[PDB]
Formats: structure tokens, C-alpha cells, sequence
């Protein structure tokens, strides 16, 4: 199971790794967009965790929704209300639970993963936090098949975030102001993604043994 508090502790190293972050994060967002990846997901995930203090206790659900919308206003540009929105609808798919079974959380990504889908309409190959997303969403189904715990689970989803972050340097993007460079965004890691892949990694840690 993957404990109220280990969610909480995810939003925190989250905070960590985008202030550390921060700074490559841009790098990446500089060679491929407008040079303020790093600065939004900072500012954003600042908030989020200077919130967790007075939030701490109330059920997953609150505290995944309120930190949506946290996400949603502070954020900005055009991951803000992409990863607003999926945290949000991960947060319903979460009755008012305390703490989370594989299975519930695979549901919980495949939601949140629907809601940016749906949102911002990117597919497969089109170079955004989607490319990790999808194959992420599909570790968590394949580790609920074979019912893995939790933190072996979250450790695989982990290292295809990896991959998958990756696998968009080659990718060209169709989507959002890198696709605005056209084949010359060819070459260069995708920021969005790459932000995907550090969540995963703190959710990885967070739920350590
Ligand atoms: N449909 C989408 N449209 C634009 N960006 C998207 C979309 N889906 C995912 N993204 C992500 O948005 C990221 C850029 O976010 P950010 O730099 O903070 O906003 P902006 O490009 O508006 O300055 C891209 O790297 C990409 O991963
Ligand atoms: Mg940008
Ligand atoms: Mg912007």
C-alpha cells in the first residue's frame, strides 16, 4: 500500500527536485522553447509544498486536489494547467482514501494521464510530459497485473519515466512552443517530460522500503 504520508512525502521531494532543478530544467526549455520551464515548475511546486504544512492530515484526495490547483494557478505558461489538471483528476478515482493500493494508483495515473491527454491533445511521438505519461500509466497496469507492491511498482515506473524522458530527445515535436522549432527540436530532451520523469523518481523515493 502506498501510505497518506509517503504521498505527501512525494510532494515534498517534488519541491526538492524542482528548486534543484531548476536551472537545467530551463537549460532544457531554453534550446527548445521559451526559457521558463524551470522557473514555472519551481514556483509552482514552492507553493505546492509551503501548503502541505496546513494539509497534511486532511485525506489523499484533498490533499492531490489541492495541490492541482495550487499547480493550476501558479505554474503557468502551458504545463501549469496540464499538470493542474492531472493531479486533479487523480485526485477523483481517490474517495477520500488514506492510503493507496497498486491498483488504485494505477487507476489514479491512467486518469490523471486522460485528463492531460484530453486536455492538451498531444499523442504518442508528439515530444511532451505525454511521451512519459503513457508508458508510465502502462508500468503501473502491468505492475497491477502482476501484482507487484507498491514501491517495486513505482521503482519500474520509475525507470521507464526514464526511458521514456529520454526517448523524446529523437522526437520532434507536434506540440506546444517547441513544435515552433520544427526539425530542430530534434536532439533536445522534451522539459515537460523530463519533469515527469523527476515526479516519478521522487515517487520512486518517497515509497522506499
Ligand atoms: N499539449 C501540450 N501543449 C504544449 N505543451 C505541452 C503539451 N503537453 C505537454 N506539454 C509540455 O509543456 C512543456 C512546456 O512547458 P513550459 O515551458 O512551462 O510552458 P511554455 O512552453 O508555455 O513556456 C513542454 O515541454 C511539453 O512537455
Ligand atoms: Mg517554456
Ligand atoms: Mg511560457
Amino acid at each position: 500500500s502506498l501510505s497518506r504520508t509517503q504521498i505527501v512525502n512525494w510532494l515534498t521531494r517534488c519541491g526538492d527536485i524542482f528548486s534543484t532543478e531548476s536551472e537545467y530544467l530551463t537549460g532544457l526549455d531554453r534550446e527548445i522553447g521559451d526559457a521558463d520551464h524551470g522557473l514555472n515548475m519551481n514556483r509552482g511546486f514552492s507553493k505546492v509544498v509551503e501548503k502541505l504544512p496546513a494539509i497534511a492530515d486532511k485525506d489523499i484526495g484533498f490533499i492531490l486536489k489541492n495541490t492541482g490547483m495550487t499547480l493550476l494557478s501558479s505554474v503557468g505558461g502551458a504545463s501549469g494547467p496540464l499538470f493542474g489538471t492531472f493531479f486533479i483528476r487523480a485526485a477523483q478515482a481517490t474517495q477520500a482514501r488514506q492510503s493507496l493500493t497498486l491498483e488504485e494508483l494505477y487507476q489514479m495515473f491512467r486518469d490523471g494521464a486522460d485528463g492531460v491527454i484530453s486536455r492538451g491533445k498531444a499523442e504518442p511521438g508528439d515530444k511532451t510530459m505525454c511521451d512519459v505519461w503513457v508508458p508510465v500509466v502502462e508500468s503501473l497496469r502491468q505492475s497491477s497485473e502482476q501484482n507487484l507492491s507498491v514501491p517495486v511498482a513505482l521503482e519500474a515506473a520509475s525507470s521507464i519515466a526514464e526511458s521514456a524522458a529520454q526517448s523524446t530527445i529523437t522526437m520532434q515535436a507536434r506540440k506546444g512552443r517547441a513544435s515552433y522549432l520544427g526539425e530542430r527540436s530534434i536532439g533536445h530532451q522534451d522539459p515537460g517530460a523530463t519533469s515527469v520523469m523527476f515526479m516519478m523518481q521522487m515517487l520512486a523515493l518517497a515509497a522506499k522500503e
